[PDB]
C-alpha cells in the first residue's frame, strides 16, 4: 500500500499498519496543528505500549520536530535515570517526510481531563500534588540551564487518568476525580538553553509573562509565571487571563495583581501601552468593558478561607510577581509551607 497524506500534510493512518517494521498502530489518541498522536505496540520490545507523535509532512514542522528531537537527546543525557518527571523519547525516525517520535504511553492531559469533567476544578489536595511535581520537574531543567517556554495544561499529562465518579457535595451534578495525581511534563520543542538564541516572543498567550509582552528579555522566570497561571486554572477550572491581545492582557494583569512596577515601564520600548506613566486603554470598548466586568483582585478567587487555601494563594501571588528578578524561583517554591500538606507518599514520589 502507498503512503498517503491529506490536504494539510497529515499522514493517513490505519489501524493494523506498521512503521519501521516495528510499530503496529492500535489506536488514535489525538490531533493538533503539528500532526497526530497514535497509540502503537512496539514489536521489537515485547509489544510494549507507545504513543507515537507523527508530524505533518510540511517543511517547517519537520524542522521543528528535528529541533525537539535534539532537545530531547540533551535532556536524557542529564537525566539518564529518568527521575525528574519529563516525557523523554525512546526512538525517532523520518517516515517518508513525517518525523515520528516515540514516547511512553500516558493518560489524558490535564486540560482534557478538566474539559471531560465539564470544567469543574481539581480539589485542593490534587492541585497541591500537581504543583509539587511541576516545581520539581522544572527546577531540574532550570538548574541545567534550560527554560521550557511553553508550559500549559495541555502538555502536562497524567500517568494514568482513570477516575471515580462521585456526586458533587454542593451541586446538582456528578464529578470525576482522578485516582492517581502523578503527572509528567511534555513538549520540549521550544525549550531553550541559556546559550542559545532567545526569540522576542515566547509562550502561549494566556501563559505569557509581562517581561515578554514588554520585550524586556526572558529566562527561567518565564516558566514560573506560566506555573502560577496553570495552578489557578486547575483550582478554578477557568483561565486566569482569557485574552487575545497585549493591551488587554496588561490591563487584566493590573486589575488582578496590582500596578505594573514603574521601573519596568521606564525600561520598555513598548511605550504604546502607556500614557503619563500608566496603562492607557479604552474603557468603553468591548475589551475594556469585558475586563472591567470580569477581572477582579487575585484573592477574590479563593473558594475557602482555611489555611491551605490562603497558602496556595500566597504561593500563586509570588509566582505571579511582575518583576522576573523578584519572582519566586522553583527552588524557593519547594520550600513554601503550602507543601506541608502533602502526604508522605506524595512528598517522596511513591505515587
Ligand atoms: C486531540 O484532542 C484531545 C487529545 O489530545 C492529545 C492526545 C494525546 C496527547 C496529547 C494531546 O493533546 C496535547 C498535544 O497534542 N501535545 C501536548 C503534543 C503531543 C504530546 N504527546 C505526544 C505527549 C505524549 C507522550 N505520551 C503520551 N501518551 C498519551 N497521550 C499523549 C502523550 N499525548
Amino acid at each position: 500500500r502507498s503512503v498517503e497524506d491529506d490536504k494539510e500534510g497529515h499522514l493517513v493512518c490505519r489501524i493494523g499498519d506498521w512503521l519501521q517494521e516495528r510499530y503496529e498502530i492500535v489506536g488514535n489518541l489525538g490531533e493538533g496543528t503539528f500532526g497526530k498522536v497514535v497509540e502503537c505496540l512496539d514489536h521489537a520490545r515485547g509489544k510494549s505500549q507507545v504513543a507515537l507523535k507523527i508530524i505533518r509532512n510540511v517543511g517547517k514542522y519537520r524542522e521543528a520536530a528535528r529541533l525537539e528531537i535534539n532537545v530531547l537527546k540533551k535532556i536524557k543525557e542529564k537525566d539518564k535515570e529518568n527521575k525528574f518527571l519529563c516525557v523523554l523519547m525512546s526512538d525517532w525516525f523520518n517516515f517518508h517526510g513525517h518525523m515520528c517520535i516515540a514516547f511512553e504511553l500516558l493518560g489524558k492531559n490535564t486540560f482534557e481531563f478538566l474539559k471531560e469533567n465539564n470544567f469543574q476544578p481539581y480539589p485542593l489536595p490534587h492541585v497541591r500534588h500537581m504543583a509539587y511535581q511541576l516545581c520539581h520537574a522544572l527546577r531540574f531543567l532550570h538548574e541545567n540551564q534550560l527554560t521550557h517556554t511553553d508550559l500549559k495544561p495541555e502538555n502536562i499529562l497524567f500517568v494514568n487518568s482513570e477516575f471515580e465518579t462521585l456526586y458533587n457535595e454542593h451541586k446538582s451534578c456528578e464529578e470525576k476525580s482522578v485516582k492517581n495525581t502523578s503527572i509528567r511534563v511534555a513538549d520540549f520543542g521550544s525549550a531553550t538553553f541559556d546559550h542559545e538564541h532567545h526569540t522576542t516572543i515566547v509562550a502561549t498567550r494566556h501563559y505569557r509573562p509581562p517581561e515578554v509582552i514588554l520585550e524586556l528579555g526572558w529566562a527561567q522566570p518565564c516558566d514560573v509565571w506560566s506555573i502560577g497561571c496553570i495552578l489557578f486554572e486547575y483550582y478554578r477550572g477557568f483561565t486566569l487571563f482569557q485574552t487575545h491581545e497585549n493591551r488587554e492582557h496588561l490591563v487584566m494583569m493590573e486589575k488582578i495583581l496590582g500596578p505594573i512596577p514603574s521601573h519596568m515601564i521606564h525600561r520598555t520600548r513598548k511605550q504604546k501601552y502607556f500614557y503619563k506613566g500608566g496603562l492607557v486603554w479604552d474603557e468603553n470598548s468591548s475589551d475594556g468593558r469585558y475586563v472591567k466586568e470580569n477581572c477582579k483582585p487575585l484573592k477574590s478567587y479563593m473558594l475557602q478561607d482555611s489555611l491551605e487555601h490562603v497558602q496556595l494563594f500566597d504561593l500563586m501571588r509570588r509566582m505571579l510577581e511582575f518583576d522576573p528578578a523578584q519572582r519566586i524561583t522553583l527552588a524557593e517554591a519547594l520550600l513554601h509551607p503550602f507543601f506541608a500538606g502533602l502526604t508522605p507518599e506524595e512528598r517522596s514520589f511513591h505515587t
